């Protein structure tokens, strides 16, 4: 069960290295590296292992669902399968920063 | 460049700089990633007098309009004690408050 400003966080920095054109691999291990929370980076060098395995990013992310929910994955699918998955990764970075700001909002 | 554009750039440009990208790397992946032609302007702008030989405390020193006093003293500090990736990030969080709390009033 992720917090929206984790979620938020992970997804920006992660948008941010593929789009730089670093190799999945390393970006995940990036965004794993680089994060104060160690649940985070568990769950990203988790996700990595999967990728690294063999599987899609979207069935690799598709392993923790309390995370990365349905829409989410399905976004990212569609962004593997049409060779776009930078561009949905920046649509998915403005999308939860949008979750992360209703949950600060009230609380 | 508005307080949102300023805090998304700092997280993007903190994110890379960790990840070891050399800094004209990191200023040139995300003048390419901004959607503000402003934005990437100014990013390229500051690449500019980096790749000058300037500190990136005396490049974005150039944009009082962007890159507030406090911002590149913090860069100029970082850039001194070999952690500019440190000093991102936290000017990235600071960065965040500051636009989430135009968020707040925005609506």
């Amino acid at each position: 069960m992720i917090s929206a400003s984790d979620l938020a966080l992970l997804t920006r920095q992660l948008a941010t290295l593929v789009a730089a054109a670093l190799p999945l691999e390393e970006a995940l291990d990036a965004v794993a590296k680089q994060s104060e929370k160690p649940k985070l980076s568990a769950l990203m060098a988790a996700v990595r292992a999967k990728v690294v395995e063999g599987h899609s990013l979207a069935e690799a992310m598709g392993n923790f669902p309390g995370s990365f929910e349905r829409l989410y994955c399905a976004m990212v699918a569609a962004g593997e399968a049409s060779g776009h998955l930078d561009a949905v990764l920046n649509r998915l970075a403005d999308y939860t920063e949008q979750r992360q700001q209703m949950r600060s909002r009230i609380q």
